[PDB]
């Protein structure tokens, strides 16, 4: 039990293929992480059909699945949710559950994840300390067994949030060699910080596992997080047991937010100083080398491209001057169509001429990321780039319309967001 | 030369595969319409690789599709791009197009289709007559081909829309057995009516073919047109040599739209009625029988999802009440969290519990949908219900919080949205 630093497929929607998963593995021994945790949810056997075993071909992939996990030289962890209305009562789906985990011992893997509310009420703590023990005890004592529980973030647990006291309840009556889920202040996760870890530290007396969500997208439209790994301290690394990340769904788009998440934990095993534009020059370049592979574009491009789709938490300097130069264009747009009058709407036909050739260099880079070699990392792709091209000639369109003397966009879902956006 | 009404691969991003094609060609052959030209933006060999040749195995693939589909029993016609810049001069890519049209006829196919602008200046007129009439005639007489014209549309024609004097050119000058393209008064294409095409028959002296863009989804950040083939008169079928229609990127999701516009090709092949709602509930009862299938629910709720994402000309009426409730919650909020005003306050919380259980049964459809039994379906349909659940709820919190006393969405497209919706 050194450390769980790993990526999960907690996200939902896609499910990803067998080779994807051992590229993923040899990507994983390769760069040094040595976790991964199946949590998908395109699989239903472990949410709600762990009433009914395993199949016999779905068996063989789990068992080629996990053989190739350990033939990589990676460990994997099980998760299985069966929901939080166990208690230890009747026993049956206990049995059940007993026959689903040696089912799954018997395909080959020995570390678990129980999951009661999973990471995307009242007088269930002391149960499920007791299931989640007498399961654990049922194993004997697997080396990584880990444990979600409900109130997975401080935002989700109601009272307070040091002494929820579900929190306490989970913290003294769990044994001591389990772990604990965590996500941080927020389920989104922005900004986490290490003094909320460590009176979770101080409540859980254990150190916990952050299940981290900085590159999930599967909870907004057109989410794209191309960004490294930022706004993590490296000793928020140092007072955990492991650290996980959600990736986006996505599988070929993760090369750089896992080489970056990579880089964050393999070269702060040895010291504990992180850059964060050197990782993202380094991942950026990686993904260059692998851009040029056939399988079915200078770096400034592609730099513009995760410069434009960065974190949730912040965009990048592109998009930020992007931004600046549309709300600058958005804002003195009265002087348009009109000596210091005249020169100023010179300039302001200046910044509006660079504003037309910023969308006709992105289009020109959506041609050339068009003509790649590699087809199944273009597709994956492609969409965002051509609704940012759609979106910001309507931008222009719309400048333009507003310089010299309605709007549908997105359908029900731009509906509701531009409903939202005006007032009355 | 009966009716060229068929499905075209116009679309940007995705190649469908072989056998989604040969299930394409059956469900072709099953419904009625004849056609299917092939287009793809990721096939790049017809749009800039036509100086170079044909490989062996993709070749190959292409003899397979082309004697799949002659099996079918459908035709086929290849849509091939050289670009604006023939003009007969030096006939070296001349022959380059003739040595391609050679191996496109060895694999199998003999119906074409020249394309300059491809559907999505000056002095271009007369050499492209007389470079698609070099072709048509090195061919012989082909039985359906096609040409594309460059001002494909009534937006496009920039001297004025009757006569712009490029679409009389290419309608005098071009022999008479040859088909023009056309998508109507706008690119983008929605409520076209039969006057447009009557005096695009009296300029171009033939009866044109209609490229459709009505069910497109490319040009649109979350787009999807899962409605019925809507605002297009039987009398427009009626006046031209056959119609196609570009449908979304996704294939399983272009059930119901394909099979509303065979509908709405062979019934009017007999007679010239056509009723909207009964073909949407007939093609929504085959897409409820197509999605029990376990490919690797009932009627109520899978109407709710076409009528959700329903044309771009026009939403459906789910969601155009929960756009009205929407309004009718965001305007008279003022009253909220204050004896009449009291019961107009109890009002405006029934309306919003009302909005809650809509979000909350839509999520349940979410859940549902999840569990289904296709999953190469699934992935395509969920993450836009996924992304109308998100976004709902957001529009939930925002009228609760504006109900008792940032927002990041989309990222940048989101972002640029928001910059263009919101004035000074």
């Amino acid at each position: 039990d050194k450390f769980l630093s790993g990526v999960v497929e907690g996200f939902y929607g896609k499910p990803w293929s067998f080779e994807q998963r051992k590229t993923l593995f040899s990507n994983m021994a390769k760069w040094g992480l040595n976790t991964y945790m199946y949590g998908p949810k395109d699989d239903e056997k472990h949410r709600a059909a762990w009433k009914q075993a395993y199949s016999k071909r779905e068996g063989d992939s789990l068992r080629a699945l996990i053989r190739a996990a350990e033939e990589s030289g990676i460990l994997f962890i099980y998760a299985i949710s069966p929901g939080v209305d166990i208690t230890y009562s009747s026993n049956r789906d206990m049995k059940f559950l007993k026959d689903k985990l040696d089912q799954i011992r018997n395909f080959g893997c020995n570390s678990f994840a129980i999951f009661f509310d999973d990471i995307d009420f009242e007088s269930f703590a002391a149960a499920q300390v007791e299931v989640t023990n007498e399961i654990y005890k049922y194993l004997g004592m697997p080396a990584n067994f880990l444990f979600c529980p409900t109130e997975y973030c401080a935002a989700r647990a109601d009272p307070n949030v040091k002494e929820s006291k579900y929190l306490v309840t989970v913290g003294t009556g769990l044994h001591s060699d389990i772990h604990i889920m965590w996500t941080g202040p927020k389920v989104v996760s922005n900004k986490i910080s290490v003094e909320s870890i460590l009176e979770l530290q101080t409540v859980l007396r254990r150190k916990p596992v952050i299940w981290d969500n900085i590159h999930a997208n599967d909870y907004e439209q057109g989410r794209l997080n191309l960004g490294p790994y930022d706004c993590r301290p490296a000793e928020l690394m140092e007072s955990l047991n492991g650290i996980f990340t959600n990736p986006n769904c996505e599988f070929e788009l993760n090369y750089v937010p896992i080489r970056t998440f990579s880089l964050w934990c393999q070269s702060k095993r040895t010291r504990f100083n992180y850059d964060v534009e050197k990782a993202l020059e380094q991942s950026i370049r990686e993904w260059t080398e692998e851009f040029c592979i056939p399988r079915l574009l200078t770096v400034k491009d592609i730099r513009l491209l995760v410069e434009l789709f960065y974190l949730p938490q912040k965009h990048g300097k592109t998009a930020n001057d992007l931004l600046a130069q549309a709300k600058w264009l958005k804002s003195n747009f009265r002087i348009a169509a009109l000596n210091t009058d005249y020169i100023a709407a010179k300039e302001w036909d200046k910044r509006f001429s660079k504003f037309r050739s910023i969308c006709q260099i992105i289009h020109q880079f959506g041609d050339r990321l068009m003509t790649c070699r590699n087809r199944v990392l273009l597709y994956e792709v492609y969409n965002y780039v051509a609704d940012l091209c759609g979106i910001l000639y309507h931008l222009i369109s719309r400048i333009h319309s507003l310089a010299n003397p309605s709007f549908r966009y997105g359908g029900f879902v731009g509906d509701i967001h531009r409903l939202i956006v005006s007032t009355d």
